[PDB]
């Protein structure tokens, strides 16, 4: 079917019409990484490595053969103390306080579909004969451990998921003080790695470079994945652009610390590992027990970014995204942050309400303030109850208010998190992240809650059932406001310390997956300061994200675009706010906020009540019209057109069909002498007509894509425009 | 004098004519990194870091103020568990199992000259007013540990030299896991780096890259410094060269594990950590111990790279290196091992001898394959004594011929290695490095002592003693064969195994040590399959060093102009070999082999005896120019002219006193139309009047270094022209 | 110089303008804003400093000017009286070009004892990075007072230290500062 | 006007093209086999590209590293040819455009071209310019103004364009009075 081995010359060989990968078993039981890219229908072993004696790269153990090594050899993985001076995949210590490692090939399965995997988000299947996965083992005969390296292929899509179960067979512990997810060793290639760096109010920039002699690293240390650095690389061929040329991308699924490795070696190859990060983390593995490695999503395109962008956005929307809310238009919403900060009570939210109802929108979110005794960001995280100065008859008043009038109603909640001044401090102040002695570090004057105990997770999950029960919280968004500094976990012993970071987020998964499965009929979108944990893992429970907190409508061309490299734009949540902008100050037109908050999911974070006349039948005429193309903007095939560096920025959905396209260009800076620019459309059918709905004309598809048109010429920065069309019979 | 302490604005100046360092102590004892780079006189607090609220950059134990904050200020130092989350300098384990360390300020004080490292390699002073060590203290007051930041200042050079150690004042020991030699922080530059990669018979070509967000990691896990990447790096203006713009140089004084990791951050700065790689680095501190890192040398030039590595030289050559042969010129010498590889006998190398002393050479050097029963590179190491095979007579009365010809003697040794096949593990398994239960992993069908063990040195330092005790060896190869990886100290605690890298440094150094100061009339040149271990470190214990086994003339250009970027060229040694090339087959003209290994110390590495008449005869005349020219070639300031990309590759060497100058010029491929080319010179006196000795013609030195002249055009690849000038009077 | 008198689009073309040819030489004026030719919305200060670049003037209707931004044109007017021997005679360096996104330079007395420097930022970010502006021309060894502050730094340290810019939010937001040696 | 030719350079080409209301960017090239011309055909010396070219290392910036600057003093059609030839080597030309250039020289009558100023600067590129603006300033300007502090003036263009008559003038003048501006 989809994988094959051959028992003869110790080929595994997975394929589809699109992809194949290649890997084989050389000498001394060495798994070695042979191909991937497009498909072949065979192999021939004209992949074999050549054999060199390479100065100072040693070989197997007893061997008198000098051009076989270990360190030379391209590999599917690698260890601390296989005569590997590469980045090491794995490094275990031993009970004798060595980090000797030597893994020989042992064993494969082949299944269908894939394994679920236990205590992570993961991609899935719904029929069987969707996938197909090649299990392969690998043993250390002295210590009695076996990883499991998984390999899985879907019969239609450009992609290979890889992830790694190490099992300890022996007598003793072993500790595990790294353990990469997967390892791909490159012969004669000559790439640019393509990242997503960014900061708070800064995310996700498009960052892409060369690659020398050396190691790269992209991580987070921060027990999130990041808005520093997302878990994310791609490597891609010099000319590589958005229509043409080759590219790999490598996604993981994972939402605490990561670690990605690109290293160019000595002799010419490039080397990467992904995984979670090795900082501070020493994972205990006692006789008979597992340990499961996050997976990671890899995907191959011949033919650009944007191909390779959207085979990670069906991957996601279709087979790890699990809400019922995924395959539904997302509703325009309404949030009070930026309109009101804390300064809000009852009375004034309820003229709001009134407002937005008028202008068409379909869902009041009340965020932060709402809670314990929360004038400001200095108290009452871990206090889930109304704050009744605020809400004088309680908040499901309120709630019954906002559907009275015809809206949805959403909540914000910030669950992992603890402030001195709380009552949970005060009842449970061990509940607070520390490490005992000392005093631990605030950030936005906060802590962390020990999420790895259950007994902490189990007060946070009754104190949220309390409200949700009711049904009358619609949407809830999971915000998490600081990183964490403080590493420990009161209730482990000190030699199992080095769990902390990673028993954090997998007792985050366990209560949020807890709620999501409780609640299917609540829409979650997630957050954290913005998208400071935007990653593959956190789509498996909400299948929306606030992107940033920076809602500037320019800056947040570079935000959303980057942002959609690897993440479905219905992932990404995008809201009209007040100009000047809160966060830098820009003055930009109320059209181009709309047109750029219209890429993802459209909301609105502004106090409406303030709005004229005027700019309020603005907001009636957008909101009107999004419900027109949401359909398509939220779900269509994204196309990325042009990237704002060029000072325009532009992208395009079209519907699975090719019968309908939704356009946006915007412009930054103004010229006063400006030169003609054209824009030409992509993903369209060469042989249908397609009708302009503003003017009535009529191109064909062919048209559009090679000719194009002329951008408008107008005075003023920060302009767009938005095109629709519509094939006709 | 160079160093002020302003203990009202808490800043510490080191200053002298060229350069400025400025730190200082910022809110809770942070210490501050606020400049280096060109001399100012005083400081008015102008770079005092700006007070932002930095999202998710979180804040000091206590503290309400959210614009300071350990993640966002450039530093001299950071560690894990302080609220930072750059890579940090040093990372701790306590009893507890957590990793918080949280240093503050508690002191400093002001030294003449700079104190000794003990056990290690380090720069030094003459006299004690050559300069001024600045050293720092921070504490943690719970864990009760004490860094001690070094910082010395030369009167006289572009230098700042950096170490830390670390000091347990507490009642139960930590475990040190990384420990990095010095922090830099860099604010608004834009720097490119650096760096000398490459591979056995490849060493340290130049490297220079642009630096993205993330971390960028320049390192060895091999035991040793390295061939595949040096202990050094350059962060450059992106428009410095070898004549202007700025340069930061970064050379570890240390022959073991490195790393350099250069991370820009997600506020643009650049954070630069430098010291013993963390990789299998876990050093048990017990109570009223310390641990004291290798040093790195920081250089600054304003004015391109010339003056940076010119400034390294002098340090290295003045103040680093303590052999008695380092200022004296050194000898042309011919070796054996490409002239016979094992396939000799005593007759067979007296008849070289022979030819050695008619064409004026100054000694014989006897390479591998004289000891125990070394026929080959399958047996032997370990057991060094004679062959007596191959020296019937003895070893004594084969030295004793080499001197009654007129020559100095010289002897290869690999003193820290160990062949299955040999009389010392026959008698002393236990003394080779591996993980008990687990075979090693063998490289050159050889492995490596547990240099860690004093008994294991003693037998060794006692084996050699007994061949140089006798004097009739004048001269030593100290070669080293292979990497480490199989990393263990047998009569270590498990709890210790993490020093076993470090160990096996400090036991290569001590052995080191005790034979070149109980010989200091024997000239020692070190050497480790070429350039595997040409550091800053070893030249404290070797004034030459075997640059490469590429004996190639023309990949020599790439490999001996990396070498110079860092080490004087007295340091590299280059001989004269067979064409065509024994490493990759080129074929070169006699004249280029030689003029390329008049960079760095000539000798000769060719069987002499199976030399034409003809090719004699030119030896002798290469010879006797060497000896013209060698004091100024060896030992006069080196400027790098042309890099070897550009078709040529061209350099020269001045005199202390501008007088005299040798200059060479190395096309590398003939073109049938070629491009008509010039080259000008550097480092002259522009007011003095010099004469090209080979056609009396006199030009002023502003001529030289302004008009240049034009090279000769000749037919045919590989060539290579010479030209001496000396000033008149 | 042009008829484009919008403040940002004249940084680059006195910036150009300047590779050949000397300030006073090309003449700046302070225009309304949304500027007439490309639309841009610019700060009254941004338009002065970069006008005071070249010869300044105005051109603007100064009849339908509010008295808050009338009082603006005599502030300007007068600063500009006090420094522009400085800033039309003076020596020219050129600091920061605008593809930085800052653009700065600097003017500096014959006897370097006098230096006006201007420096614009042209895109405002959420989060910046922390930058320096570093002087030139100056004398070492001559100390100058920054005559807004009163502070006083040595020549050495205002061209290789520097100092920090201003961060502040908006886009197209200019600084100036006015040196003079002290005895 | 002139003709130079350099051995064994790898020089960049720095112009100033532009546009109406665009003048002057800087353009900076590498320079490869064959010709590149930097000219005007429209009876001046244009918006379009400014008679002015740089050559200079790679490496040169602001403050470091040679150039060589050619302004050509004319101000009708000018032509600045770089051409890297067969051998390596970069030869220049700069005069009167040869564009429907075709002068009757009779006997014993002379023709004159417009001369051209070349800097040379072995330390960056505000060097040069600072060669430039002096030699013009001080040795080629000969108004009596040209050491004279310029006015602050106001100019009515954007103000009114042609929609003013003397009544509405003189408002702008009581207001420029009380403003302090000079003209
Ligand atoms: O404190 C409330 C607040 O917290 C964060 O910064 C979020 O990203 C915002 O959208 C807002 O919810
Ligand atoms: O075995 C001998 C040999 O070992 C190495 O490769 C050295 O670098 C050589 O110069 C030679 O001494």
């Amino acid at each position: 079917n989809l994988i094959k081995f051959d028992d003869q010359n110790k080929v595994f060989h997975l394929h589809n019409k699109q992809i194949s990968y290649l890997l084989s078993i050389e000498d001394g039981g060495t798994l070695s990484h042979l191909y991937f890219g497009g498909a072949v229908k065979n192999y021939n072993n004209q992949l074999k490595y050549p054999r060199l004696d390479r100065g100072f790269s040693g070989n197997l153990p007893e061997s008198l053969d000098r051009t076989f090594s270990r360190d030379s050899l391209p590999k599917e993985y690698s260890s601390a103390g296989e005569m590997d001076f590469h980045t090491p995949a794995t490094i275990v210590r031993n009970p004798d306080g060595s980090n000797a490692l030597f893994l020989a090939y042992k064993s494969y399965k082949i299944e269908d579909g894939k394994p679920d995997l236990k205590g992570l988000p993961h991609s899935w299947t719904k029929e069987d004969d969707e996938a197909q996965t090649l299990i392969v083992t690998l043993e250390d005969k002295v210590s009695k451990l076996e990883y499991d390296l998984l390999y899985t292929i879907y019969r239609d899509r450009p992609v290979i998921v890889r992830s790694v179960q190490v099992h300890n067979h022996g007598e003793e512990a072993v500790y595990l003080e790294k353990v990469a997810s997967m390892q791909m060793d490159y012969v004669d290639k000559d790439f640019e790695v393509i990242t997503l760096p960014g900061a708070h109010a800064n995310e996700r920039r498009v960052q892409r470079e060369n690659i020398g002699q050396g190691i790269k690293v992209f991580s987070s240390y921060r027990g999130t994945s990041s808005h520093q650095m997302n878990p994310f690389m791609a490597l891609v061929d010099h000319d590589t652009n958005e229509f043409m040329g080759e590219a790999y991308g490598f996604a993981l699924a994972y939402s605490g610390n990561h670690k990605f490795e690109v290293e160019r070696d000595q002799f010419g190859q490039i080397h990467v590992n992904t995984g979670i990060n090795d900082y501070n983390f020493k994972w205990k593995l006692n006789p008979n027990e597992e340990f499961q490695t996050p997976e990671v999503l890899m995907v191959y395109s011949d033919q650009g970014l944007n191909k390779m962008s959207q085979a990670f956005h069906s991957l996601i929307h279709e087979r790890i995204m699990r809400s019922k809310f995924k395959d539904q238009i997302r509703p325009v919403l309404v949030n009070n942050w930026e309109a009101t900060y804390f300064d809000f009570n009852e009375d004034k939210l309820k003229t709001i309400v009134d407002k937005a109802k008028k202008l068409g929108l379909e869902m009041f979110v009340l965020d932060d303030g709402w809670f314990g005794h929360r004038d400001d960001d200095n108290s009452s995280l871990g206090d889930w109850k109304v704050y009744k100065k605020k809400f004088p008859n309680g908040l499901g008043h309120f709630a019954d208010y906002v559907h009275e009038q015809g809206l949805k109603f959403g909540l914000w909640f910030e669950p992992e998190m603890i402030s001195y001044e709380s009552n949970l401090y005060k009842e449970h102040p061990d509940y607070l992240m520390h490490v005992p002695g000392r005093k631990p570090c605030p950030s936005r004057n906060q802590y962390v809650l020990e999420l790895g105990r259950k007994e902490v997770r189990d007060n946070i999950f009754e104190q949220m059932v309390k409200i949700l029960d009711s049904k009358k919280i619609d949407y809830i968004k999971w915000d998490m406001n600081r990183s964490l500094s403080d590493i420990y976990e009161s209730d482990l012993p000190a030699d199992q310390q080095g769990e902390a970071y990673h028993r954090y987020v997998l007792g985050y998964y366990d209560l949020l997956n807890k709620l999501v499965t409780r609640y299917p009929d609540i829409l979650f979108e997630g957050c954290s300061g913005g998208g400071g944990r935007f990653d593959v893992g956190q789509a498996y429970y909400t299948p929306q994200i606030w992107a940033s907190d920076n809602t500037d409508a320019i800056e947040r061309l570079k935000i959303q675009y980057g942002t959609s490299l690897v993440y479905p734009q219905s992932m990404m949540t995008s809201h009209v706010s007040v100009s000047p902008n809160e966060q830098n100050g820009r003055i930009t037109p109320f059209n181009t906020r709309g047109a750029v908050a219209m890429w993802g999911d459209l909301g609105y974070e502004l106090d409406l009540t303030k709005m004229s006349d005027e700019e309020s039948d603005q907001v009636v005429k957008q909101v009107t019209e999004y419900k027109k193309i949401r359909e398509v903007t939220q779900f269509g095939t994204l196309y990325r057109l042009k990237a704002s560096a060029s000072n325009q920025c532009a992208w395009m959905m079209v519907d699975s069909n090719k019968n309908e396209a939704v356009v946006t260009v915007v412009n930054v800076m103004a010229h006063a002498q400006p030169y003609c620019t054209k824009t030409k459309l992509a993903g369209l059918d060469p042989d249908k007509r397609y009708k302009n709905l503003e003017t009535d004309e009529v191109f064909g598809g062919d048209e559009l894509m090679h000719l194009g048109f002329y951008d408008p010429i107008e005075r003023g920065d920060f302009k767009a425009k938005m095109y629709h069309f519509k094939a006709i019979n």
